[PDB]
């Protein structure tokens, strides 16, 4: 009687579970919204926007025709051997954007000096494979807030650690590896030299340089103990122990949410699968909220989940997406796309501008948030799937979405926009006013920027 | 000199062959309309109704559109696993339905015996796997008709072992194995404890307890001796030889006259693999003729071949599809279908009712056809290929699937309608009749329903 | 730890790949057009007539519309078992056509001798495959031409063995191996027993019969010393070290050039697998271009790049495409297309008899350009793309390409055209001239012909 090998796991459930981390996949928590809880955990935030500022050089007519296709092969030819360190060696990846991979190795606060470690080596395997990247990693408690309404659902980490590991991150050169004060105050300094930064209290990573009768190999298995879902046994050839999920329909109708329309209508081959890689024109919203207390999710969330219901609605109208949702120093961040593949509206850059009006005027009364920015910018950005075969998520990549995110940090408090937007809104001019030019990090010549002042006085 | 190893089994003519059983893909016989041939063999007939009754929760809002991609893939994941145990045992799959999957085990008389209880520890393995069916199970002369044009073969068992392996799976309760009165009768009594079953003569298996001697792997091993196409030796680690068929331009345009054309587009990767997996509106159009006597294809295959002529050729006026054709006690059932993916006309309601009366009126001048009825019935119906990655085939499963079907055989004689196909004709009510609403199996509130009496008195 | 197995070498650039040989693919020569590189080796000239006649059986209607699917389906895997052969045995597979491909052992001078005895048994070999190819065999010098502008090229080689690998191809019959008089004179002559040719001075293989302490395995692991990319150590497994490339957005831009666009789109997953095959009515123009002197690539480089700078201008104003070159006899031969699939136009006649004439105005007066001739066929074509996963490439087959072929060498000098082509024109009857009817190889019935005179006296 034969004995068939298996071959099958590329259903659905799989495919959809792909581009969400460990933390929702296996999660299993109430659908209420906001849904808060918290943990502990060690952070990694690697930056690769030495590899994302590449964007420019493939709008160019050398790349004929096929810079989108270009450009998503080498960037997921890097990015994907990261991702493999990470998974490899535990960590959860938990999100891309287009400058940064961020990941978390959740363990119990008795395991985090171990586990520091573990991560601190995986850095500096992951700057070996380019010897181009800069990491900051934090340690400490993390607390997750997953936000929307019944058909979609966002997560957020949030907490002193995440600041800390974007600060670490912001501090960093090509090569380092920054540890944040916490992390330096848990690790294991026995195994680690660093050095000073620079009026900072940060600490940079110089060496590992482990005991004499030290074995990473033993000492990581011991570690695995600490880890759910690490590959092992039967599976222990995987990366993701997410690849043998099986049908269940109660949880993918849960995962599902969590992934846009266009990529689940490719998911059940109903689109081609590279329809979604591209360089197109879109309008970014980039809208920024501010609240008092950064790192205390049972203020915020509330807050966010109210804004987040009536963002959907007016996104709704225009077929915008949120393309992704961050958190800094007690600023949540949307970035809402018009124009995504297959989503294209006319007047896209006029309904832009009244969107951004409509979500500033609401979000500004919406109890303890203290401050609403948006930052509205238009032009040609990189699109797709970006990522691992097995980890990967939809991303935008463009000076456009890098002016759009400066603006509403450098303008808080109003609704700006670039001069593409202002030149071809149906809008008349004193519906906006000409703002003094700000130099702003990573912006060159942004052009003349201007505030949507609006319809009356 | 290096030596690479094989990959490519993928031909169009192996993805062909997926849709059909080994009875027709390397029967290799005549290409004569009407075919029919006789041989012995074990039927299973495995029900998997408590699996497809789910399509009602599909089509809830709660599956936001991806009703009919989570059915699809929860059903192939349990009929996978039971199509893997078939052909591991020596079975061919030789027809799926919504609500069934039979399987032939053909063998010579004098091995029936020792194959039954091959059989019947199959059975036994596939309720394990659900620790939810029902398995009939029948044994004895089995004849095979083959029937269709130039264009499109249908293929069809017929028998009293056939027709005994329907009764006994009706006889059935969750987790039974029932065995027909001729295969207890066949059987290795000293192998499997039964019970008797009310009013039936039938028998219900407890027990499959065999001698202290006993090793099944042995036994299976010299009933492969039977098998003609039991994967073995280099190709022992595949669940079907007919995985490994090589290009053959006169097989595949034989296999390809069984398989409809938008599945034939799929094969040749002219059309997304995920189209034709659909919650779509569409007229059930169940056409069912009976004879004077039901096990002899030599009469009534020449009836059947002259029905499908004039079938054929009213259906193809709108695009009217035969998705499946079934024989039971005198009946031979196609299973009619108006408004296949790109396949949908106007005036649906109206041509499926006009091409109803004209294959009624037909058929009922054939010679030995006894009696024919219509059911036609119209709403939401699941469409999409299932089974398994090597054996699988397209499907329609429904309420209004099962509504039609009742309504042929509670309502003999007569063409019949639901509702919504007369709601929404565009003809005369008085060319309608309403019926005496009867109480059917399956069927909750079916609606009232209509005679299609036709123009005329 | 854990140590998953990689997956992944299912790039656009591994695609791009399949579709060259590795003469370009690890060429890294310069961007200048013409590029012209000189070095010596071994040309096999597989005819595959036998198996591309029958384009003609698949547009009959027994094939139900599938013709074009059943053709690809058994070519390619006839011609797959081919390439398998050539590339174990350390060839290069340069080009495919309709009725042949060319294969190329490139060595240094001093290897020549014992790379021809690797040849032959390969030859022999695949005459096994078969127990209905004819093989010819020519040694030498050989020349490559790379010609093109900024966003397409295309290659050729040239020169006396190339010339003669043609003549000793046309001598064989079915199952023989001709090698050229060269190839003779360098080979190994106690390896090999041959016959002489009548009236020509190449010569027929009998029969290898090595001396009696040769092994063929050892000699053939001493020659890879010699072949610069053959698959090795961890890559022993592999038909073709291309398989591994990484992504390289220089060289992908590069390689890219060789490449139709719609099959770069079919690449990049933004078009069906399936869409490029099929049976399509296209019009053939055939542009021959004689020089006065064939091997020297320093003089005709220059003229067939001049040459291909107007062709290209031509087509691409009615989206003709040139779907291959030839170079024989101090014959360079463009074969050009219009109505490829997604590229069709209409008064598709018109517009290719009035390029032709302006190709033929052009390059008449292109120095060292002696005769252009140019043959016009319109009908029925199989197009696809044809050869092995790891190594194919889009071809064209059918009749009416051999008839054009055959026009511009039977009929030299001039524009001609076919009935279809004539009768289908918009243009006056008086800008045509009926030509004389001449037998022509391979082409039965061709229709009464005409040359194309044009608009004035």
């Amino acid at each position: 009687m034969n004995t068939p090998k298996e071959e099958f796991q590329d259903w659905p459930i799989v495919r959809i579970a792909a581009h969400l981390p460990d933390l929702i996949v296996y999660g299993h928590f109430s659908p209420e919204r906001p849904f808060m809880d918290y943990f502990d955990g060690v952070l990694m935030f690697v930056d690769i926007s030495g590899f994302t500022a590449m964007t420019e050089k493939f709008s160019s007519a050398m790349y004929m025709d096929r810079g989108a296709e270009q450009l998503v092969e080498i960037l997921n030819y890097h990015i994907s051997a990261i991702v493999e360190k990470v998974l490899i060696f535990g960590g959860d990846i938990l999100k891309f954007a287009g400058d940064a991979l961020l990941a978390l190795w959740r363990v119990e606060r008795k395991q985090l000096k171990n586990i520091i470690t573990v991560v601190i080596k995986c850095s500096l395997e992951i700057h070996g494979l380019f010897e181009r990247v800069k990491i900051g990693l934090a340690a400490g408690h993390i607390s997750m807030l997953v936000f929307g309404d019944e058909t979609h659902s966002h997560f957020l980490v949030i907490g002193q650690a995440v600041d800390d590991v974007r600060l670490a991150q912001n501090m960093a050169q090509m090569n380092d590896v920054i540890l944040s004060p916490n992390c330096w105050q848990l690790c294991d300094r026995s195994m680690i030299e660093i050095e000073s930064v620079p009026d900072q209290r940060a600490v940079k990573v110089n060496f590992l340089k482990p005991p004499p009768n030290f074995n990473f190999d033993e000492f990581f298995t011991k570690c695995t103990t600490f880890m759910h879902y690490y590959p092992s046994g039967e599976h222990k050839n995987l990366l993701r122990l997410a690849c043998t999920l099986k049908p269940d329909p109660e949880l993918e109708m849960s995962l599902q949410k969590y992934v846009m329309e266009s990529i689940l209508k490719q998911i059940d081959n109903k689109q081609l699968q590279g329809y979604l890689s591209e360089l197109r024109p879109v309008t970014i919203v980039f809208v920024n909220l501010m609240f008092e207390d950064q790192d205390k999710a049972e203020e915020i969330g509330p807050a966010i989940q109210d804004a987040y219901m009536h963002i959907t609605s007016v996104l709704k109208i225009f077929q915008g997406q949120i393309n992704k949702v961050f958190m800094f120093d007690k600023g949540c961040s949307f970035l809402c796309v018009f124009g995504f593949p297959g989503e294209k509206v006319p007047d896209e850059l006029t309904h832009a501008l009244e969107c951004a009006m409509d979500i500033f005027d609401f979000c500004s009364q919406v109890h303890k948030i203290q401050t609403v920015s948006i930052g509205v910018a238009s032009g040609i950005v990189f699109c797709g799937i970006v990522g691992h075969t097995v980890r990967h998520e939809y991303t935008v990549i463009g000076q456009k979405v890098n002016l759009a995110a400066r603006m509403m940090m450098y303008y808080p408090g109003i609704v700006t926009c670039d001069s593409v937007t202002y030149n071809g809104s149906n809008l008349p001019a004193y519906f906006f006013k000409e703002l003094p030019k700000k130099v702003m990090k990573g912006v060159a010549d942004s052009g003349p920027l201007y505030q949507y002042w609006g319809r009356t006085e």
